[PDB]
């Protein structure tokens, strides 16, 4: 009955704590929020370059959580590597949207992925109908009761299928 959930890990971790810090607990807390309500189909995407700490230009906290969530079959790392000198990063967003679109679930993020909706009609509509935004207050993960405005549906039904 519950929609599959797909979380933009980077969006969430940046929002949580200092906005200039990749706060891995942000991801834990969001995940737990869905767990507590009964969800079991949950996926969080984060680039794999977040795993390696030898010189992190955006700082990170509680890095170990990523691999923790990987083991529980919740977090999935996204691909990236260095070509010649520089880092190249297969885009997060694509995995996030493609998965949610094809699993017919929801996307948890405050990014609206303007690039992607400019690429494909079907993705634009999906994003409009299926983005779930949120605010954090310290460690409280707070999504809106009215995810699509007063005209759309309640949180509870947004997260169901029928
Ligand atoms: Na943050």
């Amino acid at each position: 009955d519950l929609r599959p959930v797909v979380i933009d890990g980077s969006n969430v971790a940046m929002s949580h704590g200092n906005k200039e810090v990749f706060s891995c607990r942000g991801i834990l807390l969001a995940v737990n929020w869905f767990l507590e309500r009964g969800h079991t189909d949950i996926t969080v995407f984060v680039p794999s370059w977040r795993k390696e700490q030898p010189r992190p230009d955006v700082p990170i906290t509680d890095q170990h959580i990523l691999r923790e969530l990987e083991k529980k079959k919740i977090l999935v790392f996204t691909p990236s590597r260095r070509v010649g000198g520089k880092r190249v990063v297969c885009y997060d967003d694509r995995f996030i949207v493609k998965l949610a679109f094809e699993s017919d679930g929801v996307v948890v993020s405050n990014d609206t992925y303007r690039d992607l909706q400019g690429e494909r009609q079907e993705w634009k509509r999906f994003i409009e109908e299926r983005l779930l935004m949120y605010s954090f207050v310290n460690d409280k993960f707070m999504p809106p009761d009215d995810p699509l405005g007063r005209h759309g549906p309640s949180l509870d039904n947004f997260l169901r299928k029928k």
